[PDB]
């Protein structure tokens, strides 16, 4: 079926929950054994989230290559995202290890540091421009070069050195600020507005690795950018837009990370995004 007639006809009958758990139980199932190694305990966040073998990235280095962190390769969108959690107190060093590595231009952050009174991440990057960190197991410094603050987001560039080579990038940072405690948003209008800008910065496009995108799991709020952001770059590569079909996409990302869309609300959204971004990209 099209997608805005599917949408009503599931608003009518209220099925969205079993529409949702008939993707969970399609979904596929590989091994995650590296993941669950007793030497990867405190690299993870949550016991039920890992990467798939055949899919995570690997560190250059030889000790411990493990970080929390997949690769989504979408053959007929020509976009690639790298899904993680959000850093831990002894992985941030690792974190921008793989940003330097994979040659990201652009950091995706849809959580806030504390949500619910609870920490969700680390305090991964500088807030002063003369306070820089150093990351001394992987041998990296980070710089705040300039930051905008918005409505609903914050834009930074920042500054990777690699000191064993003392080569420098640029980082931008993308941060939704406004992304709600519980639930999801009424309207996805400042969700989109802030795809867009990370489209226009070039921070997804094939000139740069790929993006690097997270909230606390790196499995909801970052399955929903992704999946809007494909499905929508699918309406306009195709010559019939409304052969695209959110239910088959959502499945083929999942072969490569586990969990993506993790309630039936955020499902009932990824709709709203594509649907309503649409008709906005004509
Ligand atoms: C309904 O709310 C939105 C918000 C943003 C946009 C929407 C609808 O339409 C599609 C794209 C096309 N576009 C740009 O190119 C810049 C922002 N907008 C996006």
């Amino acid at each position: 079926m099209e997608m805005e007639k599917e949408f009503e006809q599931i608003d009518k009958s209220g099925s969205w929950a079993a529409i949702y758990q008939d993707i969970r139980h399609e979904a596929s199932d590989f091994p995650s054994r590296v993941a669950k190694l007793p030497k990867n305990k405190n690299r993870n966040r949550y016991r039920d989230v890992s990467p798939f073998d055949h899919s995570r990235i690997k560190l250059h280095q030889e000790d411990n290559d493990y970080i929390n962190a997949s690769l989504i390769k979408m053959e007929e969108a020509q976009r690639s995202y790298i899904l993680t959690q959000g850093p831990l107190p002894n992985t941030v060093g690792h974190f921008w290890e793989m940003v330097w590595e994979q040659k990201s231009r652009g950091v995706v952050m849809l959580n806030r540091v504390m949500e619910k009174g609870s920490l969700k991440c680390a305090q991964y990057w500088p807030q002063k421009e003369e306070k820089e960190m150093i990351f001394e197991d992987t041998n990296l410094k980070l710089t705040l070069i300039s930051e905008d603050i918005k409505s609903y987001y914050t834009v930074r560039q920042l500054e990777l050195e690699n000191l064993t080579t003392q080569e420098t990038r640029e980082i931008l940072h993308f941060h939704y600020t406004t992304w709600p405690d519980f639930g999801v948003p009424e309207s996805p209008a400042s969700f989109l507005n802030f795809l867009f800008k990370v489209r226009e910065s070039g921070s997804l496009s094939p000139e740069h690795g790929p993006v690097v995108v997270h909230c606390s799991a790196g499995i909801g709020r970052s399955g929903t950018f992704c999946l809007a952001d494909t499905c929508l770059l699918l309406m306009d590569k195709r010559k019939d837009p409304s052969s695209v079909d959110i239910k088959k996409v959502l499945l083929e990302m999942r072969k490569f990370r586990m969990g993506l869309i993790q309630t039936a609300d955020q499902l009932r959204f990824s709709y709203l995004a594509v649907i309503e971004g649409a008709k906005f990209i004509m």
